[PDB]
C-alpha cells in the first residue's frame, strides 16, 4: 500500500504471536523494540539516536510481521518511548520511498 | 523516483543560503538541523529521541530546496548528531512510504 505522512506511519507488528504498534523509520538503520520477551541468546550492541548512546539486547533471526508481510531478521530491545521499524527491516517487506 | 533503502536516503538540501546533507526520516515530525542561522523568530522546546533530549530552536516558515522542489516547513535548530529531513517537509514534495 501507499502511506503518506500527513500522520505518523504508525503500523501493527507482530511479534512473538503478539500485536503491537510500530513507527516505519527510514532514518533508523536498525529495528528498536519496547521491553519484550524473546527467545534464545542476545549479545550486546550500543546505538546512538539524536539524545545519545543507550545499550540494548540483540536478538538474531527473529520472525516478525509488519502490516502483513512476514520478515526474519535483527531486533533490539531496549529503552525507547516507542517500537521503530529500520531499514533493516523495511527493506524486507520491499518498502521504499517515492515522489 | 523511487528511493530504495539498502542504503541510508541521503539527499542534499538548500537552507539559508547553505547546502547541507540530510537523511530522509518518516520517523521524525519535524526535520532538525545541526546548529546554524535562520532568520525569524523561534521558541525552544526538547525533543526526547533515543538516547534521551536535547534543546532545540524551534522556527517556521522557513524557505528548504529538497529534490528539487521549493518547500517551506519548520526547522528544529539544535545539537543533533545527524541532520533529517521530518514529515513537515516530506508531505510537501508528495514523498509516500510503499511497499
Ligand atoms: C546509525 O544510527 C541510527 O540509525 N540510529 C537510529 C536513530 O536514532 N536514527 N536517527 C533517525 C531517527 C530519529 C528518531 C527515532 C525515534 C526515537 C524514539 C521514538 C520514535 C522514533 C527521533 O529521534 N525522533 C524524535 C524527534 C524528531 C523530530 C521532532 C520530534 C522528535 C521526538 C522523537 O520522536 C523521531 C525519529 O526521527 C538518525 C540518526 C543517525 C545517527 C546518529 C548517531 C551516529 C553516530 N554517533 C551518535 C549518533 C543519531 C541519529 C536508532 C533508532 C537505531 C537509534
Amino acid at each position: 500500500p501507499q502511506i503518506t505522512l500527513w500522520q505518523r506511519p504508525l503500523v501493527t507488528i507482530k511479534i512473538g504471536g503478539q500485536l503491537k504498534e510500530a513507527l516505519l523509520d527510514t532514518g533508523a538503520d536498525d529495528t528498536v523494540l519496547e521491553e519484550m520477551s524473546l527467545p534464545g541468546r542476545w549479545k550486546p550492541k550500543m546505538i546512538g539516536g539524536i539524545g545519545g548512546f543507550i545499550k540494548v539486547r540483540q536478538y538474531d533471526q527473529i520472525p516478525i510481521e509488519i502490516c502483513g508481510h512476514k520478515a526474519i531478521g535483527t531486533v533490539l530491545v531496549g529503552p525507547t518511548p516507542t517500537n521503530v521499524i529500520g531499514r533493516n527491516l523495511l527493506t524486507q517487506i520491499g518498502c521504499t520511498l517515492n515522489f
